[PDB]
C-alpha cells in the first residue's frame, strides 16, 4: 500500500495552532516551512511525477480583526490553483522513497505570472495537496493526499506577529 506522510508535522502544528500565514508577492515567495513528504509503498522501478496544488479550504475572504482571523460574509467560488511539478519529476519510485520529497522551490504569487509561480488569492485560506502520478507505464494512476497540518492564509505581509516570530525562530 502507498503510504504518504508529513516530515516535521510537529513544527507545522506550532504554525497551525496560531493560524499559519504565507507571504505572496508579484514575483513569488518561497514557503516556510517547506512541505516535505515521506513516501513509501511505490514500485522502485516505476515512474512517477510529484505535483503540488493548493485547495481553497473555504469560499471566504479572511481579515485580521482585533488580533484574530475572521471570515467575510460573502463567499465566492474559488477557482482551483495551478499545479507545481516537483523539478526532480519525472523519476523512479526509488528516487522518491530515498529521502523526503521537499517542495522548497515553489513560489506563491498574487499576480498571473510567466509560470512556475503558483497564483493564490490574497486573504484566502489554502490546504496544500499533492498528486503522485504514475507516468510512462501502460496503466496511468494518480494518488492524492491533503495536509490539513499545513493550512495557511495567503497574505501580502504577516498580521499575527506570533507567526513572524515562529518563522524567524525556526528558519
Ligand atoms: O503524464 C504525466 C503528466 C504530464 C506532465 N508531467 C511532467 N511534466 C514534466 C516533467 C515531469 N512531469 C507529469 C504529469
Amino acid at each position: 500500500e502507498l503510504r504518504v506522510g508529513l516530515e516535521e508535522s510537529e513544527l507545522w502544528l506550532r504554525f497551525k495552532e496560531l493560524t499559519n500565514e504565507m507571504i505572496v508577492t508579484k514575483n513569488g515567495r518561497r514557503m516556510f516551512p517547506v512541505l516535505k513528504v515521506n513516501v513509501s509503498g511505490l514500485d522502485p522501478n516505476a515512474m512517477y511525477s510529484f505535483l503540488l496544488d493548493f485547495v481553497a479550504a473555504d469560499n471566504h475572504r479572511w481579515k485580521y480583526v482585533n488580533g484574530e482571523w475572521v471570515p467575510g460574509g460573502k463567499p465566492e467560488p474559488q477557482a482551483p490553483s495551478c499545479v507545481y511539478i516537483h523539478p526532480d519529476s519525472p523519476n523512479f519510485g526509488a528516487h522518491w522513497m530515498k529521502a523526503p520529497v521537499s517542495f522548497s522551490k515553489v513560489k506563491l504569487t498574487n499576480k498571473l505570472n510567466g509560470g512556475g509561480q503558483i497564483m493564490l488569492n490574497s486573504l484566502h485560506k489554502y490546504e496544500p495537496r499533492i498528486h503522485i502520478v504514475r507516468v510512462g507505464g501502460p496503466q496511468r494512476m494518480i494518488t492524492s493526499h491533503c495536509f490539513p497540518e499545513t493550512q495557511f492564509i495567503a497574505v501580502t505581509a504577516y498580521q499575527n506577529e506570533e507567526i513572524t516570530a515562529l518563522k524567524i525562530k525556526y528558519n
